[PDB]
């Protein structure tokens, strides 16, 4: 079956250079590995603003990961991830834009702290939500629980906490293994 899938990326100032380019790097090579007639991709960075970096048709139209994400400018702000999820629902997944009716809807958040805004996520309810959570900041049960709100259940799942920029390449196997 087709899939549609959209990597929504933090590019607040808490990342290091380093960092935010080591979630470059996993989404280059996600989209290496899993690549075949059955996905397709966008991506969206996120901070106090959303800039969709490439959209579906982008996709189609260059199918080179490193072209695609190859005017990525690290924004610098804030971590307004729930507005970003509603973004990525409203916004990214149109037909007109070339997303797929057929397809599996499918977010892979990347995040490296707690959200400074709120509300609710409402509109991407039919999205198949995975989130990544790396680093420091979800050292505690508590920061890690408020990322379950983002993700699909169950959490056991859905929600990835990573302590390590290092650790994203064990997720290779796992994203590859998904039948939708």
């Amino acid at each position: 079956g087709n899939v549609d899938l959209v990597f929504l990326f933090d590019g607040s100032m808490s990342l290091q250079p380093d960092e935010f380019q080591k979630i470059l790097d996993f989404m280059k090579d996600v989209m290496k590995k899993l690549s075949n007639t059955s996905y397709q991709f966008a991506a969206v960075q996120f901070s106090t603003s959303y800039k969709t970096e490439f959209d579906f048709s982008d996709y189609v139209k260059w199918k080179d990961p490193d072209a695609l994400l190859k005017h990525v400018k690290h924004m610098l702000l804030l971590t307004n991830t729930f507005g970003a999820i509603n973004y990525v629902a409203t916004e990214v997944f149109r037909e007109e834009l070339g997303a797929r009716p057929d397809a599996t809807k499918v977010l892979i958040i990347i995040t490296d702290g707690e959200a400074t805004d709120s509300g609710n996520i409402d509109a991407a309810k039919d999205i198949i939500r995975y989130i990544i959570g790396i680093g420091k900041h979800f050292q505690t049960k508590e920061s890690q629980e408020t990322l379950h709100k983002f993700a699909s259940k169950p959490a056991s799942e859905f929600v990835k906490i990573l302590d390590t920029f290092e650790k994203l390449k064990d997720l290779f196997t796992e994203l590859q293994k998904k039948i939708y």
